[PDB]
């Protein structure tokens, strides 16, 4: 017990209404890009009973049938049935879109070389890495992503088939310290909650949870006697996707991220054209964050930058290395000052964000998976 | 410069359009109390140019009268014409509302004692206390406030007319380590975006800006030569509020409770009653953070609590003083656990929350002001 802490880290699957909101923001986005690539996006989504509503601001030379993009979006979700609480065939799509402000635009973009493009708003972003797993992320969010991934995989497969597509889980880890590090000793609680049929039982359900779910996605020796389980603890999730409970986007920005670790500026990510910066420079903060790690400068670093509208450069840098760095902070920011320019109008170079991959970002966290650009390490020069 | 870092943070104005849907979604939530103290809220608010939607979930015996309020706030917040880009008087409020699921309500409170209803929702939640200021809160987050709400005063007060609701500012200050404590040092960069009439030039708003509004705020000690000012640095910001950019409810999270300091866990605060733990137990966590603070037995500490859905007790509590405490991690954690109660409906009776004060939370933070429940410590038994 002397060294250890419990964390407590939550994931939500592919139709909480949330994380439905966020992917149909970057499928527009998307499809925005394959025919603009510096088509100018922010695109919020609202979900309810029966409906889906685009708010925001986009100035693009695409050609884009929203009825289309956002149908087709609920449909790989899963959402195709009444019985279900939503069905992209059936329900209302509503769009309140305008072009982006031009006040906005002259300030941030207009008449500028790409490369000295104004951020696109004010505000702070940070980068995390984390050793205590081999993708630098908290062992807590893995796990809880990797619970609804099962979900919706057995849903799919048809192993569950009173599975709906609405789900939540939530793992509390204790660690133990090391010398500014943390390392994963054991899975304290799992906490799992999908929508499902009216027929199957709680007993089936809470069987199933532990055998084919936690047990396919947890390894055994992090699991005990002690382990605490709460697995559909509200007795009844027959109701559930935006029907259950109103869906915005950019309300998982924990979830998107690190679980809680490490700290968060407040920016949401989807919906979102590079010149954001909420979006491209929390990417290459954790870019930075990713290389100094794998670079074996720090085992666990966050990285802070923040910036102004309409002022390309970021106007503060900041790192803290936990005590896990021989190296001094100072030396850590002349590194990065020398290896990385967190312009936006360069950042979208380096991390190639004009491609339409935001869809694949918008669940299971946009960190930690599927060797995106800012997850590739940059080779640090020093 | 040995020992020293930057950290930034910001704060936005009450006519920013996701402060908007903040103050709009507490305004329902204070109706609905002030008739049925009991009312099960979760209404999440939408702005966009001439539009207020209302989407989410109330069972609640009040009948409330949705024009009216949201109209109201409108009003209260300062658009009130046409030339100032949205008027309460004119605009659509549109209603997408809906009763609490009966699967969450059957699962969470029906047939419950009071005092062991379950939480509303899974999550995890943390509260944050540091002594560099005497309300415990950051000095980066509380400027970043001051500045908005000075805006505010001069807008209402006829001094700067041409000020119209919508902004922003944000303010990086260079801190000291103090033996995990932080100090402050300076101010290091100050931005101010605030949406203007179309008369004023930028050399007029400027001055203004810097005399009126910064030196009226910070403290001249923090300030010399070297300060950065950011200020209107877009150029031209006459299109502003919902017009400008789309407002969501809970889309300011950072902005509501530390600047990034501390930890998230996600959650929002806004348009929901004491049984969504998202709101009620972050303010018991803030509320056991100052504690221990004011106490005498931490200097700056971070608390983290999380929970199932229909199950009362938190699965677990956390605690990190940041080397600050003599008293250890395990020993603060048999404090809190001797002096505090963090089951919701445990919750609701030591913070009064069901009683109708949430709207004059949902600007300028909720956290180190107005002696709100929260912000009065608890003297602790130990
Ligand atoms: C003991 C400890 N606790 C701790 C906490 N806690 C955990 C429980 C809830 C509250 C925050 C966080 C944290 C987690 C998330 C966000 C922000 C801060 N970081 N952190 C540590 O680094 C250490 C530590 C690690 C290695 C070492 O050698 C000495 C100390
Ligand atoms: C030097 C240092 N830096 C630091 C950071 N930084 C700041 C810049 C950007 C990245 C995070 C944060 C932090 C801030 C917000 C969220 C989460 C973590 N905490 N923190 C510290 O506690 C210390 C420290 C203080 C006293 C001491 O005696 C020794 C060290
Ligand atoms: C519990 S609802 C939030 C509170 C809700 N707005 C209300 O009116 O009480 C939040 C999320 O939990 C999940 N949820 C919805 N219904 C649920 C149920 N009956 N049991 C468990 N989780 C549920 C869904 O993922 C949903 O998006
Ligand atoms: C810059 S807008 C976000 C990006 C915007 N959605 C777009 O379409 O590019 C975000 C916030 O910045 C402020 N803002 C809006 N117009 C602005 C302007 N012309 N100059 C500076 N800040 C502005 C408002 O507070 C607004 O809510």
């Amino acid at each position: 017990e002397e060294g250890t802490f419990l964390f407590t880290s939550e994931s939500v699957g592919e139709g909480h209404p949330d994380k439905i909101c966020d992917q149909i923001s970057d499928a527009v986005l998307d499809a925005h890009l394959q025919q603009d690539p510096d088509a100018k996006v922010a695109c919020e989504t609202v979900a309810k009973t029966g409906m889906i509503l685009l708010a925001g601001e986009i100035t693009s030379r695409a050609a884009v049938d929203y009825q289309k993009v956002v149908r087709e979006a609920v449909k790989h979700i899963g959402y195709d049935d009444s019985s279900k609480g939503f069905d992209y065939k059936t329900c209302n799509v509503l769009v309140a879109l305008e072009q982006q402000s031009p006040d906005i635009a002259q300030g941030v973009h207009l008449d500028r070389n790409e490369e000295d493009i104004g951020a696109g708003d004010q505000g702070l972003m940070f980068g995390y890495a984390t050793d205590e797993t081999e993708e630098c992320m908290p062992l807590t969010i893995v796990l809880a992503h990797k619970l609804n991934a099962k979900l919706a995989e057995l849903r799919r497969n048809g192993t569950l088939p009173w599975l709906r597509p609405d789900s939540k889980t939530q793992v509390t880890v204790q660690y133990m310290q090391d010398r500014g590090a943390v390392l994963p000793i054991r899975v304290h609680t799992i906490v799992i909650s999908v929508q499902h049929d009216e027929e199957v039982c709680l007993d089936e359900m809470r069987d199933a949870l532990k055998e084919k779910v936690i047990k396919a996605v947890v390894p055994a020796k992090y699991l005990d006697e002690d382990t605490i389980y709460h697995l559909q603890p509200s007795g009844r999730f027959v109701i559930g996707g935006p029907q259950g409970d109103a869906g915005l986007t950019g309300r998982k920005i924990i979830v998107d991220t690190y679980g809680g670790w490490g700290a968060h500026g407040g920016g949401a990510f989807s919906g979102k054209d590079y010149t954001k910066v909420d979006r491209s420079a929390a990417y290459a903060a954790r870019w930075v964050a990713k290389s100094l790690v794998k670079g074996g400068l720090c085992r666990r670093v966050l990285v802070q930058v923040s910036y102004a509208i309409g002022v390309s450069h970021p106007l503060s840098i900041s790192i803290f290395h936990y005590g896990t760095s021989q190296k001094s902070e100072r030396e850590l920011l002349e590194i990065v000052k020398k290896n990385f320019d967190l312009r936006p109008g360069v950042i979208v170079r380096d991390l190639d964000l004009k491609k339409p991959i935001y869809q694949r970002t918008a669940a299971y966290g946009h960190f930690g998976r599927d060797s995106f650009p800012w997850e590739v390490p940059k080779k640090l020069k020093y």
